[PDB]
């Protein structure tokens, strides 16, 4: 009914008649405005239906009106009525798009950017109209998320070529710097959702910046700057010589405009992000010769020697320093000009030696001029541990002498000892000096220690001098006196991380005089039972004071702490640290010249001092009444609970673990019942916030004791302390405080609440509540992975199937971001392979897989994370088909998704990192089967073993994939105690690689541009010679044909 109204009403706008033209528009605005039509237009668009009247036919019934009048007014006053008409075109444009994106995309964006290209192309018609264009493409194509997925590479091209060109034609100011913003958000969409610009396209690049040169303003060249970065990122992967020499004839002019013209921060910031990516690429992680893995020319030398020069006199001034918030006479310069100088000065280090930097150490006047100097020797001989010569050792800390005492604390003070610490542990690494030097060092050691003593209680530096004195202690430069004991002890200094870790490092290296006395004089200075214990207010490092305490009270305590040093890491735990950096292109950088070669390479008699014994566990006792008499609903921080109780499992659990007393009798002890009401008078807290959810002072409390609940247990399966207070803890809980979060997580997953796009996961979409149901739902997982080895009061099984009732075809929403985030988590962290899941959890887990596959599909980073977040139920799948049917079909749930994504990249539809991540994925399924019994991908109609298709990688068109797939080729050679595949197996994989290398060799050897395809030559070669090293270092069976190989 409506929808011929508007019709009517749009076939009327097609008229050439101006009053009728306006009349016609205010009733299509209005329509616009009815509901009624909305609804009919929407339900009509996605039903896709070919009913003649969506959102689409009546934006071409406006542009055909649109067109009109400009073909009817192309026939000052007539400008400005002109520009005007344009403006309300544009308005009337943007609240058409906007009416039609209210909800949802119902707007294809092919026609829109089609008509954008159309509108920018043209120099007539204004350039308000053209700017306006640009605005909508900006605020309203390039933020919405499916819009910023489904657009394709051609139309990614066409966009950086039309915007570039009208870049560098000269414009306005405003126009510039927005068109320069598009032109970076058009180069990161394009590098990061589809494959990268062409290496040609890096000439525009170099124009842009020979036009920095000639005009002296800089507009938009920080987003130019930016754009070049993420562009040279994205392109040295496989390009690296281009890239360097692009960066030889480049910087010089950036080194220019630097100098001659005086800039703002942000272009700063940039040059040097471009500078640091330079010395990068040139210098892989300090690469210093072509021998050890870096690119040099005479010309980058020169480069590198001006560019010493200019961050030196950048240093000498004086907006190059930290920021001065309220005053206080910010003194250090930034991290990143320090770290820049530091990689500059380690490249270059005939005259220009430690000399430079002994002579500004001595010659300084001022702190100004000479706490740069300190923090570049610092970052210097910290990173770069052999900078520092052996005959250099001693003179420096001469000078570093002369810069320690002022008889009270300067600003240089913490500047100075943080250099100490760094020339201390150099040191100690060193382990190659002369008597005679370390003579020398000795004494000036002595001096440093005798002038830092003194000034302890400044508590201003105490992190800093802590630091220094425990790298002495450390380094065994000095041996300990009376007063460093009495340091800890007779409450003279608070206690603190740095002190606890000087502590720590004392007890290991040197032993404890007498005046028993002082060992429980320092362990009342520890606990101090006093309006709390300082231990309680700060997060203290994982089992650091149970074991300092529990060493203490031993027969020799210097035994006791180094068998707790002296203790096994996890090799598949590790920790986590740099998420995303360039170091990962650095290592493939040393990879591809051969420069670093990875796939090639109990106790028993302790005793206790009873008296010490009692006086600790009395000690402990006397601060947990203190804390549980002295408690209240609001008074005290919970979290302080939990930390007591973490503190009391430590104590028992290294207790336990240097076997003095037995686990049995660690439950029966008054230690584990304190610790139990302890806990259950924080588990309060969390029953009445269950009572009501709607407040927000409460959450920040609860995400603290989530997270320190989380890190107090584990998942390992070593023999540490680790493992057994994590079992005393988990065995802490009781079954109503998981009964009352399991409820709490699903409330709060039930809840409803209302640089171009960011990401789904981008941590801003979570409110607080979704921090906190984050947290707690890790807690669980946590919980119900440990508990399968422990007899515990809560039912864990219970607490599993609650946990997977979150996800519920009935329930769960993946297009919401929270959902996704929980069910990413629940794929991570819920399969295990020590105790594997039940079959049936296992297919409730992967149920809906395949639906969150299909809705984000065509963006990379979702699926990417879906593939790394998925690559964990591998190894609980294929465990002895205990029960088969459910086996069988989870492998064939799992085996249809991964068969998908491999189809999908079989064609040009997902970008080398998602390829990676299937890569990855492929290297789990090759773990969990040598043998191809289970693991065999259908694609239409037809199988294919993982063993050929992991071998297909070998020749991608991406450098980082067949590195990946090369490095990892032992996957078809060992059973991974490393048992040796059938002989048939070995060699026919083996051909397979070889042919399969040859092959993307020779595919590229032909012609098809060699000046940019020596990058290419070299890479494939490198990667030959990677998979023929492999082969051969791991397979002792195909040793003599690898050889033979690498012969012919
Ligand atoms: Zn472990």
């Amino acid at each position: 009914l409506v929808l011929n109204d508007l019709l009517i009403c749009c076939r009327q706008l097609e008229h050439d008649r101006a009053t009728e033209r306006k009349k016609e528009v205010e009733k299509f605005k209005r329509l616009i405005r009815d509901p009624e039509t909305i609804k009919h237009l929407d339900r009509h668009s996605d039903s896709k239906q070919g009913k003649y009247l969506n959102w689409d036919a009546v934006f071409r019934f406006l542009q055909k009106y649109i067109q009109k009048e400009t073909e009817c007014l192309r026939i000052a006053s007539t400008q400005a009525s002109r520009q005007k008409k344009m403006q309300e075109i544009s308005s009337l444009v943007k609240y058409f798009i906007k009416c039609a994106n209210r909800r949802a995309p119902r707007l294809k964006c092919q026609e829109l950017l089609n008509y954008i290209m159309d509108t920018v192309k043209d120099s007539s018609n204004g350039a308000i109209y053209g700017a306006d264009c640009s605005n909508i493409l900006l605020k309203d194509i390039l933020s919405v998320r499916k819009y910023w997925c489904e657009i394709s590479q051609q139309q990614w091209l066409e966009l950086f070529s039309v915007y570039f060109r009208l870049y560098l034609k000269p414009s306005q100011d405003v126009h510039r710097v927005l068109v320069a913003r598009i032109i970076h958000a058009v180069t990161k969409g394009c590098c990061s959702q589809t494959d990268g610009l062409n290496s040609k396209f890096l000439d525009f690049f170099s124009k842009a910046i020979q036009c920095a040169r000639q005009e002296k303003s800089s507009s938009g060249l920080n987003h130019i700057l930016a754009a070049l970065t993420i562009f040279l990122k994205t392109l040295a992967v496989n390009f690296r010589i281009r890239v360097c020499e692009l960066g030889d004839e480049i910087l010089p002019t950036l080194l220019y405009i630097w100098t001659q013209h005086r800039l703002n921060d942000s272009l700063k910031e940039v040059i040097i992000e471009l500078f640091q990516l330079q010395i990068y690429i040139h210098h892989p992680k300090g690469a210093k010769t072509q021998e050890k893995g870096a690119y040099e020319s005479t010309k980058w030398r020169s480069i590198l020697y001006n560019l010493y020069d200019l961050l030196v006199n950048e240093i000498s001034h004086i907006g190059s320093r930290g920021k001065y918030s309220s005053g206080f006479r910010n003194i250090a310069v930034k991290e990143n000009l320090i770290e820049l100088m530091a990689d500059i000065c380690h490249q270059v280090f005939i005259e220009l030696g430690w000399e430079v930097i002994k002579d500004h150490l001595q010659k300084s006047q001022n702190d100004f001029d000479l706490v740069p100097w300190l923090q570049i020797a610092t970052q210097l001989i910290s990173k770069y541990p052999a900078s520092l010569p052996n005959c250099e050792l001693s003179p420096l800390l001469m000078i570093l002498s002369q810069l320690l005492p002022q008889q009270r604390h300067g600003e240089r003070t913490p500047y100075v000892l943080r250099c100490l610490t760094e020339v201390a542990l150099c040191q100690d690494k060193r382990s190659n000096l002369e008597s005679s030097q370390k003579s020398d060092l000795l004494k000036l050691w002595n001096k440093i220690w005798c002038i830092t003593f003194r000034g302890i209680s400044s508590e201003q530096i105490q992190a800093e001098n802590f630091g220094l004195l425990g790298a002495i202690i450390q380094g065994s430069l000095v041996e300990v006196d009376r007063e460093f004991w009495k340091l800890f002890t007779g409450s003279a200094c608070r206690p603190s991380c740095p002190a606890v870790c000087c502590l720590t490092l004392a007890l290991t290296t040197s032993i404890v005089p007498g005046t028993f006395s002082l060992k429980e004089s320092i362990m009342k200075w520890l606990l101090f039972y006093q309006e709390v214990p300082p231990i309680l207010h700060s997060n203290f490092p994982h089992l650091v004071l149970e074991k300092i305490l529990v060493s203490l009270t031993m027969k020799n305590c210097k035994a006791a702490m180094n068998f707790f040093q002296s203790v096994p890491e996890c090799e598949h735990h590790q920790k986590d640290k740099e998420e995303l950096s360039f170091s990962e292109v650095e290592e493939l950088f040393l990879q591809t010249t051969f420069d670093k070669m990875d796939f090639l390479t109990s106790s028993i008699g302790f005793s206790v001092h009873q008296n010490l014994k009692e006086s600790l566990d009395r000690c402990l006792l006397g601060l947990s009444e203190q804390l549980l008499n002295n408690y209240s609903s609001e008074i005290t921080n919970s979290e302080t609970l939990v930390r007591c109780s973490r503190l009391l499992v430590g104590v028992l659990g290294c207790y336990c673990y240097m076997g003095v007393i037995a686990e049995e009798e660690a439950y029966k002890s008054e230690l584990f019942q304190k610790a139990k009401s302890l806990m259950q008078c924080a588990g309060e807290s969390i029953t009445l916030f269950k009572n009501k959810t709607n407040e927000e002072f409460r959450i920040g409390s609860l995400r603290n004791m989530m997270q320190l609940c989380t890190r107090c247990l584990s998942n390992c399966t070593k023999k540490s302390p680790n493992k057994i207070a994590s079992g005393f803890f988990l065995r802490l809980l009781t079954s109503k405080l998981m009964n009352d979060i399991a409820d709490i997580c699903k409330s709060l997953a039930s809840f409803i609440k209302k640089i171009g796009a960011i990401n789904p996961l981008a941590e801003e979409y979570l409110s607080k509540q979704d921090l906190l149901f984050l947290d707690m739902l890790k807690f669980l997982c946590l919980c119900v992975t440990t508990a399968q080895t422990n007899t515990v009061s809560f039912r864990a099984a219970d607490i599993r199937r609650k946990l997977l009732m979150l996800i519920d075809s009935s329930t769960l929403e993946p297009t919401k971001s929270l959902h996704l985030h929980m069910y990413l988590m629940l794929l991570k962290e819920l399969p295990g392979e020590e105790y594997p899941l039940p079959m049936e959890d296992v297919l409730e887990l992967l149920k809906p897989l395949s639906n969150v596959c299909s809705l984000y599909r065509r963006d990379q980073d979702v699926c990417k994370t879906i593939l790394n977040h998925v690559l964990h139920v591998v190894k609980n799948l294929g465990q002895s088909n205990m029960d088969s049917e459910n086996t069988r079909d989870a492998q064939g749930q799992f085996l249809t998704v991964i068969g998908a994504f491999w189809h999908l990249t079989k064609e040009r539809k997902y970008i080398f990192s998602v390829r990676m991540a299937l890569v990855n994925c492929l290297k789990t399924l090759l773990e969990a089967d040598p043998y191809s019994k289970w693991a065999i991908l259908n694609v239409m109609g037809k199988d294919f073993p993982v063993n050929e298709v992991f071998t297909q990688f070998l020749a991608d068109n991406h450098h980082q994939v067949r590195m990946l797939a090369a490095e990892s080729i032992n996957r078809l050679f060992q059973d991974t105690l490393l048992k040796a595949l059938p002989l048939k197996l070995q060699q026919t994989a083996f051909e397979n690689a070889y042919l399969k290398a040859q092959e993307g060799m020779r595919e590229m050897s032909h012609s098809a541009e060699n000046p940019e395809t020596l990058d290419e030559i070299y890479n494939r070669k490198s990667v030959l010679l990677t998979l023929i090293a492999v082969v051969l270092s791991c397979s002792p069976i195909c040793e003599k044909q690898a050889l033979f190989a690498l012969c012919k």
